[PDB]
Parts: C-alpha cells; structure tokens; sequence
C-alpha cells in the first residue's frame, strides 16, 4: 500500500467540491453546497490508498493548512474553462503557491466546468463582457508554462473525464 | 455578488443543527445528528442581483470554542434561536446569546428564532411542561424578547415540517442588503 | 439526560469510521470514506434518557490538534484492533491503553475486534500465512481485554452488520452501569 495526499486548490468558485462530492459520491449537489468537503480516502488501482483533500481560500491564511501539512504528493490546480480570471490566477497565485508550500512535487492541472465551455448561455454572457472559455490548446500552454505533468479538462456535472483526472493524480506519484 | 456570513447560535438543543439540515437538503435528520453541521453557501437572486448566502452553525459560547465561528472571518446577520418549548433557553437569549452577539458581532442584525413550532401548541408537550408549572413561549412574548433584544425580526419555524423555514433565511438576507 | 462521550481509538484502516458510519447509518461505506466521521451524537432511551455523543478519531491525540481524547471530558473509550492485523492487536498493549490511560485516567474501556467478517475470508488467512501470521481469535482478545482492564470484549463487523449494536449499547451501560 503506498498512501498518496492529493490536494485540489484554486480560485473560489471554480468547482473544487463538486469534483470531489461528483468523483466520491456519484452525486453533483444541490444549490446549497459544503464549502469544503472533508477529507476522503479510497483503497484503489496497484496497492494504493488516496487521499483527497478539498481547500478554502490562500494556504497561508487558512487555519487548517491543508496543502502543508502532512505532506502533500500531489496538487491538483483547478480553474474554470469559462472563467478566464480564473485561469489568470493559476499563473499568478496557484502555481506560485504549490512551489511555495510542497516544492518539488507534481501539478495537475485541470479546467473544470467542461460542460459550460459550449452552453449557449455561458457563452452569451462571456461574449457580453468581451470574453471567451479557455481553450484545449490554451490550457495545454499553461501547464507547459507552469511544469504541469498532465493537463486535464473535465465536467464534475456530467462525469465527463472525471475519473481520468484521479487515475492521473495517482499515476504522477506512483509513475513519475 | 455581495457576500453574506449567517451564523446560528442558541442554547444545546434548540434545533439548530436541524434548522441548517432541513433548510439546505429538505430532510429532517434520524436518530443520529451531527453536533455542528459543516459550512454550506448557496448563490441566491434577491430581488434582482446574485447573493452567496453562505450558512454557519455553532457548538457553545464563542469564547470557548477554538473555531471561533462568530467571530471569524466576520458574520453579517445573526440568528439566536430558542426553543418554543424550552422557556429556560428562552430567558438564556437574554443572560446569554444577545449578550454574546453584540460583544463579538457589534452592530450587525439580529434575528430572533422560534424552533420547534410543531410542538408549541402541541403534540401533549403542554401537558409535559405543565406538570413542571412550564408553559411554551407564546408568540407576543418572542415578540416583546426580539424588541427587548434590538433584533430586526422575530420568527417561528419548524424543521422537523418545515413551517415558516424558508422565511427565516430569506429575511436573513433582508436584513443585510436592505438594512 | 445523562450526555455520554464516547472516543473511538486505534490505528489507522481498523474500520473506526466504518464502524462509526455503519452503526449511524445502517449502511458500510463505498470505496470512498471520509478519514474523519464528523460527531454526530442519539437521544436514547437505556433501561428507565441518555445523549449519546459519537467521536472518530485520526492519529495519536499527542499530535492531534483537534485534542478529541482530551477535550471535552471523554466518558468512555472504545479501543478497535482490526481481528485480522496482528500488528494493529499489538498496538492495543504498545499504544491505545497507555493512550487513554494518560489522557482520560480512570474512564472505562470497551475493547473492540473488527472487520469479523475476515477472521474466516481465504483470501486474508492464506495471505497472513505467507508472512507467518494469523486472525486474532476470541480467546486473545479476551485476554488483551482483561489485561488493560477493559469492562467488555467485543467483536463486530461493519461490513456485515454482526454484533454492531453492541457496540454502543455497552458503551453505554459502561457509564450508566459502572
Ligand atoms: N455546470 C457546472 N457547474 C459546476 C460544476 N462544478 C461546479 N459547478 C458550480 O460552480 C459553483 C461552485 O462550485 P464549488 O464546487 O462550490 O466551487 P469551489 O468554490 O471551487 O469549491 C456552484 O454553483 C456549482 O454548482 C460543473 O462541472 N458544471
Ligand atoms: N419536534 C421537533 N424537534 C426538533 C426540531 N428541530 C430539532 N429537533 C430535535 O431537538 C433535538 C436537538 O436538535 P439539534 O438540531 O441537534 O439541536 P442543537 O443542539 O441546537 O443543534 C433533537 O432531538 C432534534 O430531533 C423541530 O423542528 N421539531
Ligand atoms: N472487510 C471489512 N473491511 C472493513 C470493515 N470496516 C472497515 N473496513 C475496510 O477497512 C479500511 C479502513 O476502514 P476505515 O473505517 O476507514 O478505518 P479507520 O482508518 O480505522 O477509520 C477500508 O478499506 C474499509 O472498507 C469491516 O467490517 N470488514
Ligand atoms: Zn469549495
Ligand atoms: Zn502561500
Ligand atoms: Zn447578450
Ligand atoms: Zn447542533
Ligand atoms: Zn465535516
Ligand atoms: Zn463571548
Ligand atoms: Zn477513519
Ligand atoms: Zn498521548
């Protein structure tokens, strides 16, 4: 059994519970929705137990300390594919933050909301502010940029690649 | 989207773990209840714009509580609740909760709740609470505690059939974007 | 109402969460488990009322910032050894007794064998045999229980529901009985 810390982080609102509620439970949740979800473990795979831990806001000010302590073996950096600030801060707060606190580990990166880059009114709304949903070959660039060993694009709603997301997480660590 | 921090407080037992329970995934809890439901937050319209309402329950007295729930990050409305059929947690919103709001929340809004309003006029928890000379709390006397407490509002409700529930959070966002 | 506080104890993947869950539930876990069950506590009628207040804990309360051995006052404790992990039997003596011993002196102690539903599944026998091992049976933990002054031996599966109820039932009575 090689037990494995994983860590999702990112902006507020970019649906880091709902990935975890979706991937653990098989449920995406109602409008009410746990701000952070409690840390999860699974049994998976080779001998492996994963353990997945769901963040609040910036590392150095919250309390709990989820990305530092214990040691984490992997991160998971999320942005919104139709939030372009949200991809911004993955360049200007996430990335920056991961070498900070667990340096010398592996980075997922994963555009979440997969489902939303091609609604209509998702697309409507964004085209009214002068915007566009980040793109597969955009996301890709960025995990070049930051030294991510995999980028990944995924809907917490629909499942959509979802699944993938966790293999590789668990594969970063064990496969480097 | 404004940002609004709602936290619950109120003697053990009065039903507020059951409030936030029942409000936010329309079940009423079994046998086993968790002492402090963990923070939620819902994006809600209001009258035209998007607000996160974001929902805190309490375990006891702020100052003993290594959480600090009231006081961190900063709460905007408040909800001291009591229980209808408790008249002792009744006279602790004033020795106690409205003390305690106005020292670590000063001057944010108060709503005053009345829980368990399904059993206030009965199932024979009258007769229960007459053989101890109790009576349950009637609504001009909640009424009168709110006014006595500056608290904005004063509402009824029952978790356990949902009887003036959905008020109780609605005008906590009232409260807070129509001051 | 008489509350209770009742800490479950043990190492790491001996089924305290499932255990926990199990019994709150009625129903065992996915592959999915949260590594801490939040507390949760029943209202409960034992003989002639009790709260019954349910705490899971993570690692050794030493290094536990949540302190949940020690804060508030714990009533009773519940040691768990997973039946089919020797190592895990050990560390009642090693660990979990000197444990509650030196953070809630003078409390009862319920000692508690999981995951019964192994100590006969071929699959974990024959693998405990290739690394000289072998289930715990009935007669060790009884005499482990007697040995940390344990007031009750139990064993239980959660997996299975078997002896679940139990459990708690003489957790309770360890207090209201002693
Ligand atoms: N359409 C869609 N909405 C999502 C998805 N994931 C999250 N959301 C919504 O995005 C908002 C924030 O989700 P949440 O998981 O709480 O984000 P967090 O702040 O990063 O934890 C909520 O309104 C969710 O319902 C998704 O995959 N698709
Ligand atoms: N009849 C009735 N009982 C309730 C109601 N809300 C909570 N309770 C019960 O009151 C007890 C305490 O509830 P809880 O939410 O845990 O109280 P808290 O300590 O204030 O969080 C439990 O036995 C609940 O079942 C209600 O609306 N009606
Ligand atoms: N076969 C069996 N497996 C169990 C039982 N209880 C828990 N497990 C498994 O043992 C592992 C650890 O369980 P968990 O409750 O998380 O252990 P904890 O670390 O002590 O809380 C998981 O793979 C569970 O599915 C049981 O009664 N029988
Ligand atoms: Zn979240
Ligand atoms: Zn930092
Ligand atoms: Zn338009
Ligand atoms: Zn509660
Ligand atoms: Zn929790
Ligand atoms: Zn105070
Ligand atoms: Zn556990
Ligand atoms: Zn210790």
């Amino acid at each position: 059994m090689q037990a494995i810390k994983c860590v999702v982080v990112g902006d507020g609102a970019v649906g880091k519970t709902c990935l975890l509620i979706s991937y653990t439970t098989n449920a995406f949740p109602g409008e009410y929705i746990p701000t952070v979800f409690d840390n999860y473990s699974a049994n998976v795979g080779k001998p492996v137990n994963l353990g997945l831990w769901d963040t609040a806001g910036q590392e150095d000010y919250d309390r709990l300390r989820p990305l530092s302590y214990p040691q984490t073996d992997v991160s998971l950096i999320c942005f919104s594919l139709v939030s372009p600030a949200s991809f911004e801060n993955v360049r200007a707060k996430w990335y920056p933050e991961v070498r900070h606190h667990c340096p010398n580990t592996p980075i997922i990166l994963v555009g979440t909301k997969l489902d939303l880059r091609d609604d209509k009114d998702t697309i409507e709304k964004l085209k009214e502010k002068k915007l566009t949903p980040i793109t597969y070959p955009q996301g890709l660039a960025m995990a070049k940029e930051i030294g991510a060993v995999k980028y990944l694009e995924c809907s917490a709603l629909t499942q959509r690649g979802l699944k993938t997301v966790f293999d590789e997480a668990i594969r970063a660590v064990l496969c480097p």
